C-alpha cells in the first residue's frame, strides 16, 4: 500500500496513478540499510528497497531549474515516442535486423533544449513524451561535481567490498515524464537505483521466470527485453506469460532499489506524478568462482544460453541462421 | 535393377529378395575405380560403387569353413536379435539412460563357437538371428593374414593420400544372416566398403537430410542411429521423413562401395540370399581447414549441432538437462 509523507501531508501517490496488468505480484521488502535482513537480502542477490542509505542526499534538491543551471552544457542523449513506451533498444545490433524500426528516436541535445522541448509539449498539450537518458560524465559543473562527491560513498562501496563486485560502471541521470514506461528487461550488471525525484513503480521478476518473458534473440536490437506487450500480452505466441509473478514497489525520493543482476525489471514512472529523476548506480557482478557448484543458479542458465546463441552466431557466420538450425537440433529430438 | 553374373548364370538376386519402404530412391552409380567420373565423387564426398578395386580380392574365397579353419582362437563380438533389426547402440552412454533397454544382445564368443550356434538355430529352424562385428586385428592366423597382406593396399593408400584422410582406423570384419538389417545410422569416418559374399542392400541419404531423419540425442546410448522405424514410421512425429530420398544400391562379391563420412546409410541382407561377409575400411577425415570457407557443408552443420548438445551436456552438469534447455531457449523466440 502506498506510504504515508512526514507532516500529515497525506499520501504521497495512490492506486489510480499505477498501470493495470495480467499478472499477480507481491511487494519487495522496504528497509533499513542497517536491518541484518537487507544485508542477507542482497548477499543472496535477491531485491529489496533501502529507505535510509542517503545515497544521494545531496541531489534530492535536484530539479530542472538546478539542474539546467550548473549540469553544464554537454550532450545529452534525449529519447522521444509517440506512446507511453520506451523500447530499449541497441543501435550496434540494428545491422542484423535491417527490418526493424524502432519506435524510439534519439536525438542528442544540450540541458537547455530538453528543458525548452519539454516546455513547448506541455504548452502545447501535445502528447510526444521525452525520457533523458545521459551517463553523467566529466562535462557536467562544478555545483554538480560537489553533489556528485557529496554521494554515500562509504556505503556502496562497502557493499561492492562485500559483494566482490567489480568496478562501478557507469551513473545513469534518467529524467522522464509521467507516464514514461520502460518495459521489462534484464541487466547483465549489478544496480543500485537511486530514486531523487517522482515516484517509479517498479516489478521486477527472478531469473528462473525466463521462460515466462520470452526475451527476444540475443542478436535482435532489442536484446534481454520481453517480446511480450504487457498492455496487450499475445498468449497464443508467449504462452507460459500467464504464469509470471512479480515483486513489485513504488521508490520515492530517497529510495534506492537493488536490482540483482539478471532480474527482469519494468519501471514506469507513475501517471499524473510529474517528472521523475533517478540515478543507478551500475557495477560488475563477481567473477565466476572458479569450482561451480551445482545445481546451477538460474541465471547461470541464462549466461549459458546467451553463450550458446552467440557462439551459433560465430559460427554459422550470420545470426540470421541461429534460428533455423536450433528448430533442426530439437523437432522431434528433444521436444 | 539386377546385374547378370558372368558365365549366362542368371541374376544373381531379383527385386523379390528387397525390403519395402515408404520413401523414393535413386541409384548409386557403379564405376570403374579407374573411370575419372569415380574420383570426382569420391572427392566431392558423394558415394559411388567401385566394380574392379580388387581391394579385397584374396578375401573373395572366404567363407565360413575357411574362416572356421584360419582365422585363429581369438574372441569375436557376436549380437543377437529376435528381430530383423540390430540396433547400433553404444554401451559406454548406457549410463546417460538407465532406462533404454537393448533388443540386440551381445555375447563374445569363439569362431567354431559362432559357426555352430548359427547351425544350430538353422537345424532347428528357430527365429533368433545373429550377426558377427569383430575388428580384424593381431589374433588371426597366418592365412588370413596373408590374404589381408594380398589386400589392394596400393589402390587405398593412394585414395587416403589423395583426399588427405588422417589413419586407417579399423577394418571391421561382418557376417551376417540373411534378412539382417542395420538400422538407418551415420558414422564420423570416411568407409570403404568392400562386399566378399552374398549381397546387402545399402540405402544412404546425404548429410543435408539431418531433418527428415531425427537421430538420438547425441548422449543417448543410439547416437547417430535415426530413431524412424524405417518399417512403420511414424509420421506424427517425425513428418519431415515423408520427405526423405535415398541412394540405393545392391553391393556383391569384389563391389567397393565409398560411403563418405557423415551420409546416413541403412543396410541390409538380402531376403533368403544366404549369409553374408563385408569388410570395411574406416579413416579418420581430412583435418579441418584453417580458414572455413562460407557457406558451410551439412555435415559442418551437423558437427556444430554435436559440439552444441555435447557442451550443453557438459555445463549443465547432466545430459538429461540438455532437452530442457534448449526447449527453453527456444519456444517463442526462435520458433
Ligand atoms: C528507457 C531508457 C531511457 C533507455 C532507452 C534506450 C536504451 C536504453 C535505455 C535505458 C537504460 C536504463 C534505464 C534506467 C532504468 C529504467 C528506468 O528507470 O526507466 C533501467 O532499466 C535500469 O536502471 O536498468 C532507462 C533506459
Ligand atoms: C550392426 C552392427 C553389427 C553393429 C551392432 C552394434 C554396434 C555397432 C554395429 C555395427 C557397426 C558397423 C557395421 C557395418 C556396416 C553395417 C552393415 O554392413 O551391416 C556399417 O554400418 C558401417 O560399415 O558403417 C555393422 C554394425
Ligand atoms: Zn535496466
Ligand atoms: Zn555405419
Amino acid at each position: 500500500e502506498p506510504r504515508e509523507e512526514a507532516g500529515a501531508l497525506g499520501p504521497a501517490w495512490d492506486e489510480s496513478q499505477l498501470r493495470s496488468y495480467s499478472f499477480p505480484t507481491r511487494p519487495i521488502p522496504r528497509l533499513s540499510q542497517s536491518d541484518p535482513r537487507a544485508e542477507e537480502l542482497i548477499e543472496n542477490e535477491e531485491p529489496v528497497v533501502l529507505t535510509d542509505t542517503n545515497l544521494v542526499y545531496p541531489a534530492l534538491k535536484w530539479d530542472l531549474e538546478y539542474l539546467q543551471e550548473n549540469i553544464g552544457n554537454g550532450d545529452f542523449s534525449v529519447y522521444s515516442a509517440s506512446t507511453h513506451k520506451f523500447l530499449y533498444y541497441d543501435e550496434k545490433k540494428m545491422a542484423n535486423f535491417q527490418n526493424f524500426k524502432p519506435r524510439s528516436n534519439r536525438e542528442e541535445m544540450k540541458f537547455h533544449e530538453f528543458v525548452e522541448k519539454l516546455q513547448d509539449i506541455q504548452q502545447r498539450g501535445g502528447e510526444e513524451r521525452l525520457y533523458l537518458q545521459q551517463t553523467l560524465n566529466d562535462t557536467v559543473g562544478r555545483k554538480i561535481v560537489m553533489d556528485f562527491l557529496g554521494f554515500n560513498w562509504n556505503w556502496i562501496n562497502k557493499q561492492q567490498g562485500k559483494r566482490g563486485w567489480g568496478q562501478l560502471t557507469s551513473n545513469l541521470l534518467l529524467i522522464g515524464m509521467e507516464g514514461n514506461v520502460t518495459p521489462a528487461h534484464y541487466d547483465e550488471q549489478q544496480n543500485f537505483f537511486a530514486q531523487i525525484k517522482g515516484y517509479k513503480r517498479c516489478i521486477l521478476f527472478p531469473p528462473d521466470q525466463f521462460e515466462c518473458l520470452y526475451p527476444y534473440p540475443v542478436h535482435h536490437p532489442c536484446d534481454r527485453q520481453s517480446q511480450v506487450d504487457f498492455d496487450n500480452p499475445d498468449y497464443e505466441r508467449f504462452p507460459n506469460f500467464q504464469n509470471v509473478v512479480g515483486y513489485e514497489t513504488v521508490v520515492g525520493p530517497g529510495d534506492v532499489l537493488y536490482i540483482p543482476m539478471y532480474w527482469w525489471h519494468h519501471i514506469e514512472s507513475l501517471l499524473n506524478g510529474g517528472i521523475t529523476i533517478t540515478v543507478n548506480f551500475w557495477y560488475k557482478g563477481a567473477p565466476t568462482p572458479k569450482r561451480i557448484e551445482y545445481p546451477l543458479k538460474a541465471h547461470q542458465k541464462v549466461a549459458i544460453m546467451r553463450n550458446i546463441e552467440k557462439m551459433l552466431g560465430e559460427a554459422l557466420g550470420n545470426p540470421q541462421e541461429v534460428g533455423p538450425l536450433l528448430n533442426t537440433m530439437i523437432k522431434g529430438r528433444y521436444n
